[PDB]
């Protein structure tokens, strides 16, 4: 009986490497981006959760899956959804922007696996609400993944906080593409978006979430910018424990 071969043996996940993600079952649903209003642009006001959180057992609830969310990427009906609290003035949220999202885009998002969810929580003051403010503003014409890209793509050799100002943002905004940019310049000024930003920063207060950045990656919470291989091995264990969403 030498003379054969068997399937690999099955190893401790330390040896496994994508063990979740080889069993888990892919979304096949809203792969193409945010679905628009009728008039083409984007609801650019949500924010908050699927439904209230009461106890830790209605953690999946961060999790939106609203189609129409032009603050997300990925399957609607993926497996696996990260929740992400982020401060655009923060150098550790530009960080998992700069270093972590790309690889997870790749290995995850473009595949199905998972979907990721912003949320905004400003913890640096005037500059990072500015900033949020610019970002739902490049939201609400379909720009906010390539507007977040661009500011914090700049913001890869800061230590600290950019202090980013209006003609940045427009910046960024030409760099993502935005069209309309007298409606993104008028939206990132006035007061569009205070209500929505007043109310997001709110839920996060009342989820205890007081640091950027955060994350709740299917059940499991991370505080900050910890290095990709533990975001992927979480990743891969959540996939383990919900190979599919129904
Ligand atoms: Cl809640």
């Amino acid at each position: 009986g030498t003379q054969a071969e068997k399937t690999a043996t099955d190893l401790p996940p330390g040896f496994s490497g994508k063990a979740g993600s080889a069993n888990a079952t892919p979304g096949t649903k809203g792969l193409d981006g945010p679905t628009p209003l009728a008039d083409g642009s984007f609801d650019a006001t949500i924010f908050g959760p699927a439904k209230e959180l009461k106890s830790a057992d209605d953690i999946l609830n961060v999790h939106r899956r609203n189609a129409k969310d032009p603050f997300a990427v990925g399957a609607v009906d993926a497996p696996l959804v990260i929740t992400e609290f982020s401060d655009f003035e923060c150098p550790f949220s530009a960080r998992w922007s700069n270093q972590t999202e790309p690889t997870l885009m790749e290995e995850y998002v473009s595949k199905g696996l998972v979907r990721i969810e912003w949320n905004d929580l400003p913890v640096n003051g005037e500059h990072a609400l500015a900033a949020a403010k610019a970002g739902r503003a490049a939201a609400a014409q379909g720009k906010f993944d390539e507007f977040r890209k661009a500011l914090f793509e700049a913001s890869r050799n800061v230590s600290g906080h950019p202090n980013n100002t209006l003609k940045d943002f427009e910046r960024f905004a030409r760099n993502a593409g935005v069209k309309d940019m007298e409606r993104f310049s008028r939206e990132a000024q006035d007061s569009t978006y205070d209500e929505v930003l007043t109310k997001a920063a709110d839920y996060a207060h009342g989820l205890g979430v007081s640091g950027t950045p955060a994350f709740v990656v299917g059940t499991q919470y991370i505080s900050g910018a910890q290095p990709t291989e533990e975001f992927i091995k979480v990743i891969e264990s959540e996939l383990k424990k919900s190979p599919t969403f129904s």
